[PDB]
């Protein structure tokens, strides 16, 4: 209970600890993990990728073969609305962000929906998103943050929002290369000391003087309250962590729960994606069906990303992100995709919430 970490203010809400849980799809972060993580005093963060998969289809209009038919149901109005529904159950009126990426071309019906949805803060990588405020506008009070890989993306995005909506982001993240999911880097570059957070999080913030000293929060390879204080003492004003929320009772992708504590670190490697960034994985599932040559076979139902076209880039790479990490959400042990972040290898024991917070904020 007693801590000296400051609340931590963005755009017209606050958070008591400066620390997110970052979002996680497929239906890793929903309703419970990130109910958990607000009623603790954290951002809990709602993934809206790949909603359609909640409770197994419940609110979807049409499925073929067992899939969300098209991006309507893949990403689920009513889903996303039930989601954020049970998680304030948990956590009340804490503030609650909504993470969607920015490469699908429905963003600004997504970006909508969690506002609708009652999402506080919207948070979008896996691109650059210069127009989240258009489809806002109907939603004075919801912050606006994306995620950047670098201190370039920062001025730019700066000065379009700037020039655009006469509005500025309300933070930034920056995420670096040791995150889980996919990556803002070239895979060599990825392993480069250049691109260490360490080195991103003082040039990030170092530009954020000139627009008035936007909150950045450092994301990526954040163990512990020691990587924390490392970050707060670079200039961040705050951190973004998930894969030690990954590892925790109330993650909503209970397969995690299982094999995080058996895994191992030689088992944790960067892959290609359909998304066209790197991805970090676990070499399992659908990884190794691939490579015993029964991959699932590949059909686009779900339309989930726009550089996929349909197929294209998923029967090149070698697997359709949708269906394997929804058959993961659903427990499909042989044919599920699995993500984890550098750092997944020293997930021990499963823990609460309660306790990692405790863990991440005592003293
Ligand atoms: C800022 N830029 C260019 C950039 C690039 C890469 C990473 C980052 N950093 S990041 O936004 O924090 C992210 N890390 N992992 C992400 N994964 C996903 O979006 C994702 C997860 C599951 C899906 C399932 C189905 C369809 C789409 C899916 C998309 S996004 C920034
Ligand atoms: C399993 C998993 C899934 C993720 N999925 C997403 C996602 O859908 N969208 C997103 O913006 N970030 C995603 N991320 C990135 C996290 O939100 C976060 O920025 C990063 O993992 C932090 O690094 P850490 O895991 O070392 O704390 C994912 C991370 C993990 C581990
Ligand atoms: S085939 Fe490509 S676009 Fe279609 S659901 Fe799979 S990964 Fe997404």
């Amino acid at each position: 209970m007693v801590s000296t970490l400051k609340p931590l203010k963005i755009g017209k809400h606050t958070i008591k600890f400066p620390i997110f849980q970052g979002g996680m799809g497929v239906g890793i972060s929903w309703d419970e993990l990130a109910g958990n993580v607000a009623k603790e005093g954290a951002l809990g963060v709602i993934s809206a990728v790949g909603t359609g998969y909640y409770k197994n289809m419940r609110f979807v209009e049409r499925i073929v073969a067992k899939k969300p038919f098209e991006a309507l149901n893949f990403y689920s109005k009513k889903a996303l609305n039930e989601i954020f529904a049970n998680a304030r159950k948990i956590c009340g009126n804490n503030p609650l962000g909504a993470n969607i990426l920015y490469a699908i071309n429905d963003y600004g019906r997504v970006l909508r929906d969690s506002c609708e949805a009652g999402a506080n803060i919207i948070i979008t990588g896996a691109g650059l998103p210069t127009n989240m405020p258009e489809f806002a506008k109907d939603f004075s009070d919801v912050a606006l943050i994306p995620i950047i890989s670098s201190a370039k993306a920062l001025k730019i995005l700066c000065k379009r929002w700037s020039d655009r909506y006469k509005r500025i982001p309300d933070a930034f993240i920056v995420e670096g290369p040791l995150s889980g999911g996919h990556q803002g880097f070239k895979y060599e570059d990825c392993f480069k000391e250049e691109f260490r957070l360490e080195n991103l999080v003082p040039k990030v913030v170092e530009a954020s003087k000139e627009w008035g000293n936007i909150p950045i929060i450092a994301a990526g390879g954040i163990w512990d309250r020691k990587d924390i204080d490392t970050m707060l003492s670079l200039g961040a004003s705050g951190v973004q962590m998930a894969t030690r929320f990954l590892g925790t009772k109330e993650c909503d992708a209970k397969v995690y729960a299982d094999l995080l504590p058996t895994l191992k670190k030689e088992d944790i490697l960067l892959i290609k994606s359909p998304v066209g960034y790197p991805a970090r994985a676990i070499n399992t599932g659908v990884i190794k069906r691939i490579e015993e040559g029964n991959a699932p076979k590949i059909a686009c139902v779900s339309n989930c990303v726009a550089p996929c076209n349909r197929g294209e880039e998923a029967k090149k790479v070698g697997y359709c992100i949708a269906d394997g990490l929804g058959r993961s959400y659903l427990g499909n042990r042989e044919e599920g995709l699995y993500f984890t972040g550098a750092n997944g290898y020293r997930v021990d024991k499963i823990i609460s919430v309660h306790e990692l917070i405790k863990e991440l904020t005592e003293g």
